[PDB]
């Protein structure tokens, strides 16, 4: 109440946390005239224990990209505030990448083969890719391990966990897939260029929203509204500059609209659907 609490859903606490504070300690002084006197940080392993969390209060604010953002709406438990725009970008979206040497060269040949994944809460490299074989009837059987083999017929997909293993399983043959973003590819401590070099583009995903800024249900509407507020009037506040490079790079926050609330009902029921089936 007294307490504003920014997370996200992170399977790295240490690197996420830095990447936070900066915009709170911004946000918080801001906050007074609306009750807010003090921030915490509060991320989350994963969608479940994030979306308890919201439910139960200990944390208000989140930051996601737009696929774990709706992983959290379909639980009850938060709705849009402002849509997120990262590095200059409004929208992202996924690719399916293989080495050059590899006799894939498109994304209906997955099948008799197998995919590096990251995580489930990840919105370029599992709900997206997922949703994607979905749509072109490409069966992906989960693989309990790398000696693990799809069926004829089918995918199977790999856990992997960072975006630097997916790159890395696939560049040493363990794998034949990766799935990454647009902007992953081009991020150097993700996609080394030494793997890069060896791999080629296979399929390209439609785009989706970057991110959004997600806040719990039952927050006070007088908070939610002076929040809104305080990040819109952010990107054009030298005093903000530094914490958006820090937060993850944001650019720009702006209103929700019809078409940016059209296509994360899309991307919901696209979500829904690799829920559904996996």
């Amino acid at each position: 109440s007294s307490v504003l609490v920014l997370g996200r859903i992170s399977d790295d606490p240490a690197s996420h946390y830095e990447q936070l504070k900066p915009l709170l300690d911004y946000v918080v002084p801001r906050m007074r005239e609306v009750g807010i006197r003090r921030g915490e940080i509060l991320m989350a392993p994963d969608a479940r224990q994030m979306s308890s969390y919201l439910r139960r209060g200990r944390v208000d604010w989140v930051s996601e990209t737009t696929g774990a953002a709706m992983l959290l709406e379909q639980r009850g438990s938060a709705h849009p505030l402002l849509m997120t725009e990262r590095g200059g970008l409004r929208d992202f979206h996924t690719l399916f990448f293989v080495r050059r040497d590899s006799p894939i060269h498109s994304l209906s040949q997955l099948r008799g083969h197998t995919l590096a994944l990251q995580n489930a809460s990840s919105t370029s490299g599992y709900l997206l890719p997922m949703l994607e074989l979905l749509r072109n009837g490409i069966a992906c059987d989960v693989l309990l391990s790398a000696d693990d083999t799809p069926a004829r017929g089918s995918a199977g997909y790999l856990m992997v966990g960072s975006k630097l293993n997916v790159a890395a399983f696939v560049h040493k043959h363990l794998i034949d897939v990766g799935a990454l973003s647009n902007v992953d590819w081009d991020d150097e401590r993700h996609m080394p260029p030494v793997f890069k070099r060896d791999f080629r583009i296979v399929h390209r995903t439609a785009p989706v929203p970057r991110a959004v800024e997600m806040v719990r249900t039952g927050m006070d509407p007088a908070v939610e509204q002076r929040l809104r507020v305080v990040l819109l009037q952010a990107a054009s506040d030298p005093k903000a500059g530094p914490a958006l490079k820090r937060f993850f790079d944001t650019t720009g926050f702006r209103p929700l609209d019809p078409t940016s609330r059209r296509r994360l009902q899309e991307l919901s029921a696209g979500v829904q659907r690799v829920r559904d089936h996996v």
